């Protein structure tokens, strides 16, 4: 009934690459950008694929519908191709989605959404607590 991910992520919550929020009706992983993405990109690199392979395993077994969240610190590095954090944060949660949908096969089973800085977790007064609001949330909902 409730959707539980944390049983199936044990690795990643331990190493603190993930941590999971096992809610009434979502399951929701919160992962920095850091453990996905180089700098100011929205490519998943390809060393950091497992992360969300694990997700997929998941969510394999979890048959929900997911809605992923992106987010900016306040400290833009802008680029040609994401030329605000806006920008970047919608790219990031697109290509997660992009990739969950891909690997688990289930078309218009993800959506993605950018939220930029107006959602943070931790204050953009240190680098640490930037590094803490630059990340996506995966929501998994009830089967």
């Amino acid at each position: 009934e409730r959707p539980r991910l944390a049983r199936f992520l044990a690795d990643d919550i331990k190493a603190q690459r993930v941590a999971v929020e096992d809610a009434v009706d979502r399951s929701v992983v919160t992962i920095r950008g850091d453990e996905l993405f180089a700098s100011a990109s929205a490519s998943v690199r390809d060393e950091f694929q497992p992360l969300l392979l694990r997700i997929a395993d998941a969510l394999r077994k979890v048959k929900g519908q997911v809605l992923v969240t992106g987010h900016s610190d306040n400290r833009p590095i802008a680029t040609l191709r994401y030329p605000s954090n806006w920008k970047l944060s919608q790219a990031r949660a697109q290509e997660v989605a992009d990739l969950l949908g891909a690997t688990t096969g289930d078309a218009g089973r993800f959506t993605a959404e950018g939220r930029s800085d107006t959602e943070p977790v931790a204050t953009n007064a240190s680098a640490e607590g930037r590094a803490r609001n630059r990340r996506v949330e995966i929501t998994v909902f009830a089967e």
